[PDB]
């Protein structure tokens, strides 16, 4: 059930620059107009930016920043939240975030994804363990994230990852990157919403 609400939540997002598709994703409702989305995207050239089919600018939301503690240092996380100033309302699925979670290694994942490329598609696979960072060979950093084995592509970011902690059924937080049989997604607490529900308000 779980799957299916957040299948419900998670829209096609394309990137448009001068006409041109550069970039494609996935963006995951999670309140009100709320969506988190992969940050190393919402950070490009873009005059266009289409979600679900309404062709935005930057102009139509508020992109909010997740700040996370690596290790005492701080660092910026893969998931962002793109909060449209108007829209029609996602069904809130804060409450099925966790805070203290904990995923025993070789159990199921799910990752939930919709874009253009591959259509609403479900991806499995097996969590391996919590990883502080994954720098790219170009310096970039993805930090508070959660590995597992599975099948994954470019465009599945954004979408979310859904773990279980025995009879418990939770989303992990948003996939942010993958290949080589592994794939990785950006942590997200069920206090970072909450608190940036309130913001909201």
């Amino acid at each position: 059930d779980l799957q299916k609400m957040v299948m419900g939540n998670t829209k096609p997002v394309e990137l448009i620059l001068d006409g041109k598709t550069v970039a494609i994703c996935c963006a995951t409702g999670v309140f009100g107009t709320a969506y988190l989305v992969p940050r190393h995207l919402f950070a490009e050239q873009y005059d266009k930016i289409m979600l679900d089919g309404r062709a935005m600018t930057d102009s139509d939301y508020r992109v909010f920043e997740f700040e996370i503690k690596v290790k005492g240092q701080d660092m910026l996380s893969d998931a962002a939240l793109m909060v449209l100033h108007r829209g029609n309302k996602v069904r809130d699925i804060t409450k099925h975030f966790r805070d203290t979670a904990r995923m025993k290694k070789g159990t199921p994942v799910v990752g939930v994804v919709n874009n253009a490329d591959v259509g609403r598609l479900i991806f499995s696979g097996e969590a391996l363990t919590y990883k502080d960072i994954v720098v790219s060979m170009d310096g970039d950093t993805m930090p508070g994230l959660f590995a597992y084995k599975a099948a994954t592509r470019a465009g599945y970011a954004g979408g979310a990852v859904l773990a279980k902690d025995g009879a418990d059924t939770f989303i992990v937080g948003t996939h942010s990157a993958g290949g080589n049989g592994v794939g990785y997604c950006s942590c997200v607490s069920r206090s970072m919403l909450q608190k940036m529900k309130a913001h909201v308000e």
